[PDB]
Parts: C-alpha cells; structure tokens; sequence
C-alpha cells in the first residue's frame, strides 16, 4: 500500500526540456499492463517473433508505452500496439516484457479513449 507520500520539491509535470526527467527502456510486469482494445493474433506471425526472442532476445526492440498517473501517484501502464510481441511474450512465460516508458497527460489518453476513458486515482 502507500497511504502517504513525500511532497512537492520539483514541477515535474508541464516540465520544459531543461528541468528533470528520465525516459528510458524498462521491464514492465506483464501483470499490470493495461489494454482495453482486444485485437486479432495470427497463430503464424506470433511463431515468428516466439523464434526471434527465443533464438536471439538482443535483436528484440521495446514497444512505446504511455506512463500516466491518477489523482493519488497510482501510476499505471497504457499499450495500443505491439499487440503480435505481447502475445509472444506472454506465451514464453515470461515474468516482464522489454517496453519504453514516455510520460503522457489523460489528454492524450482521451485521443484514444476519448469515450470510456476512467478515472484514475
Ligand atoms: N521473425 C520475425 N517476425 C516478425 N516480425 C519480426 C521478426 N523479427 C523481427 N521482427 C520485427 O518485429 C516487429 C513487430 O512489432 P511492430 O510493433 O513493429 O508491428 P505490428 O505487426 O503492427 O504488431 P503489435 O503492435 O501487435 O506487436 C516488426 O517491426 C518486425 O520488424
Ligand atoms: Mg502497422
């Protein structure tokens, strides 16, 4: 749980490119992945990508992820593509899979979900 926090010490939010901020390539635990847009898998192509991580994992780049926050720092996880390479992850039984973060506003959530868009917390 994390009922408290530290405090404000840095507008990190609306940031300019100078302030303080670090985008980088991270295993995200494929238990709190985020996808509300179900998509159809092709028992083929997913083979090919099972080959590729299984015969070389270096030759394997990140998908792009959105990083958003709720009104209490509850962070959460938003992904609307690499839908074949999760499906070969998740099949590999992996523990986390390779995905790059980039810190996002709700608004850019609306531009996808712009209709049955939650409230997070
Ligand atoms: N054996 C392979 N079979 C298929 N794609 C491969 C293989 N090895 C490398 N790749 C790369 O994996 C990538 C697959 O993910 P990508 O995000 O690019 O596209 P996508 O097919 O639209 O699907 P999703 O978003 O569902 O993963 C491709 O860009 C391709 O270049
Ligand atoms: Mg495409």
């Amino acid at each position: 749980g994390a009922p408290e926090g530290p405090g404000p010490s840095g507008g990190a939010q609306g940031g300019s490119i100078h302030s303080g901020r670090i985008a980088a390539v991270h295993n995200v635990p494929l238990s709190v992945l985020i996808r509300p847009l179900p998509s159809v898998l092709d028992p083929a192509k997913v083979q090919s990508l099972v080959d590729t991580i299984r015969e070389d994992p270096d030759s394997v780049p990140p998908i792009d992820v959105l990083w958003i926050k709720g009104a209490q720092g509850g962070d959460y996880f938003y992904s609307f593509g690499g839908c074949h390479r999760y499906a070969a992850y998740q099949q590999l039984q992996r523990e986390t899979i390779p995905a790059k973060l980039v810190q996002s506003t709700l608004s850019d959530l609306r531009v996808y979900l712009g209709a049955s868009t939650p409230d997070l917390q």
